[PDB]
C-alpha cells in the first residue's frame, strides 16, 4: 500500500457562488500557498488593508507562524474551487539548505509581508497543476520538488525584498513550537519567556508585530492544532476540542466560529465531504 505524502498537503475547498469566507486572527502553522482554479475571487487583506482580484493564474503566499485576517469573496457565476497546498516542516527545512552559493542582497530584504501575491507564468502553473492533481505524483521525484520550491520562492522574496522562508531560530518558532509540545497545557507569558531563556521583551515584540495579545495567540494556535486533527481522522468534536486545549466544547466552538466564520462541524464538512451520520 502507497503510503500518505510526506513533504505536502493538499487540501481543496469549495468556495459557492458570491460566498465570501473570513478568516479573524488564523495563525498559519506551516507554510501555505493557495489558488483557485477558475473565475476571479476578491482578497481582501485586513492586516494592510489591501485588495487584491485573484484569478486561476494567482498564487497566494501565507507564512508560517503569521496571524492573518483576511477575506476571500467569489466573484464568479460558478462554483470555485481553493486549492491549498500545505509543505510540511521536514520540507521547507531542505529548502533552507539548498540553492547554491549566497545571495548577496538578502541581509537586506526585510519581514513586513506575511500575505504575498505571485502572478504564475505557466511553468508555475504546470508544475503546481501536477502536483495537486493526485496523491502521489511519481513523475516528481522530491529532489525536482525541493529544486522548483527553492526557486519559486526565491522569486517571490525578491519582488517583495521580503523573507519568506525564516530561520528556524525565529522567537516566534521558538513561542508556536514551545506551546505546541504541550497543547493541553495552560500556558502563562511569563512560562514561556521564562523556558525561552529570553526576557518579555524580545518576545513580547512578536505578539505586537501580529496584534494579538498572549490569550489571543494561544487560542489561535490551538484553533490551527484543531485543524491540524481533523486532517489526520480526527472526527469526534469533543476529541478534537479537549485534545486541542480547549476547557469545553462549548468554548471551543465560539472560538472556532470567531477564528474560521464557521462552525466546526461546518469545517468538518467542507474537508471530508461528508455529512455527520
Ligand atoms: C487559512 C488558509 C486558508 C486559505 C484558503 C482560503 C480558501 C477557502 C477557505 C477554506 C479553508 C478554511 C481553512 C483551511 C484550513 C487549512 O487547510 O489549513
Amino acid at each position: 500500500m502507497r503510503e500518505n505524502n510526506t513533504s505536502f498537503l493538499v487540501n481543496v475547498y469549495d468556495l459557492k457562488k458570491f460566498d465570501t469566507y473570513a478568516f479573524n486572527k488564523v495563525f498559519i502553522d506551516d507554510y501555505k500557498i493557495f489558488w483557485i482554479n477558475k473565475g476571479s475571487a476578491k482578497l481582501v487583506d485586513k492586516n494592510c488593508l489591501v485588495s487584491y482580484t485573484i484569478t486561476a493564474s494567482s498564487v497566494v503566499l501565507l507564512k508560517k507562524n503569521s496571524i492573518q485576517r483576511f477575506s476571500l469573496m467569489s466573484l464568479s457565476d460558478e462554483s470555485i474551487s481553493v486549492c491549498v497546498l500545505t509543505i510540511k516542516n521536514k520540507f521547507v527545512n531542505s529548502l533552507r539548505h539548498y540553492l547554491q552559493g549566497d545571495l548577496m542582497i538578502r541581509n537586506l530584504y526585510n519581514e513586513k509581508k506575511d500575505l504575498l501575491l505571485w502572478n504564475c507564468e505557466l511553468n508555475d502553473i504546470s508544475v503546481l497543476g501536477e502536483i495537486v492533481s493526485t496523491y502521489d505524483q511519481t513523475q516528481y521525484s522530491e529532489d525536482f520538488l525541493k529544486i522548483f520550491f527553492s526557486g519559486f520562492f526565491s522569486k517571490v522574496e525578491k519582488k517583495y525584498n521580503s523573507i519568506f522562508i525564516t530561520d528556524d531560530l525565529d522567537a516566534m518558532e521558538k513561542i508556536s513550537c514551545l506551546v505546541k509540545s504541550d497543547i493541553t497545557r495552560n500556558w502563562r507569558w511569563a512560562d514561556i519567556c521564562g523556558e525561552l531563556r529570553t526576557n518579555r521583551m524580545i518576545l513580547k515584540k512578536e505578539l505586537e508585530s501580529r496584534g494579538v495579545k498572549f490569550r489571543e495567540l494561544i487560542n489561535s494556535i490551538r484553533i490551527s492544532y484543531s485543524i491540524s486533527l481533523m486532517k489526520t481522522g480526527e472526527f469526534k468534536i469533543k476529541q478534537i476540542a479537549y485534545q486541542s486545549g480547549f476547557a469545553s466544547v462549548s468554548y471551543f466552538s465560539t472560538v472556532f466560529k470567531s477564528t474560521m466564520n464557521v462552525a466546526p462541524s461546518e469545517y468538518l464538512f467542507m474537508l471530508t465531504g461528508v455529512a455527520e451520520e
